[PDB]
């Protein structure tokens, strides 16, 4: 298994350097999305906490098909004020409701080192 933690200080870096292989390997549900919520990276993890098939959302845009929950001042919107920002780093309690067993769960959204690109990690809680 990748040895990082959820919420460490320096995660974008350690990432960079990780294939879509290399990311099923995460303790954690990671998520890449680039400026408008289009999914580019879903890993395994994120995939036994959501239910969904991870090649099959891939390309699909996050806030609009795939996770409406999700579309709201509290998660959309602070992604939506960190993308405009050009800077990203939060972390709050959600919960997972659609076409799903409500599931609460902690997110950390952060603004990758690469160019228009952002993660969004969920954990169980
Ligand atoms: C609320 O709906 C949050 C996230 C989410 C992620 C994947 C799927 O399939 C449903 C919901």
């Amino acid at each position: 298994m990748e040895h990082v933690a959820f919420g460490s200080e320096d995660i974008e870096n350690t990432l960079a350097k990780m294939d879509d292989g290399q990311l099923d390997g995460l303790a954690f549900g990671a998520i890449q999305l680039d400026g408008d919520g289009n999914i580019l990276q879903y890993n395994a993890a994120e995939g036994d906490i959501t239910g969904r098939d991870p090649k099959q959302v891939i390309g699909k845009n996050f806030f609009k098909d795939v996770a409406p929950c999700t579309d709201s001042p509290e998660f959309y919107g602070k992604f939506k004020e960190g993308v405009a920002s050009g800077n990203l780093n939060t972390m709050f309690e959600y919960t997972f409701d659609y076409q799903m067993t409500p599931t609460k769960v902690k997110v950390h959204m952060k603004k990758a080192l690469s160019g228009d690109s952002y993660w969004v990690f969920v954990k169980r809680v």
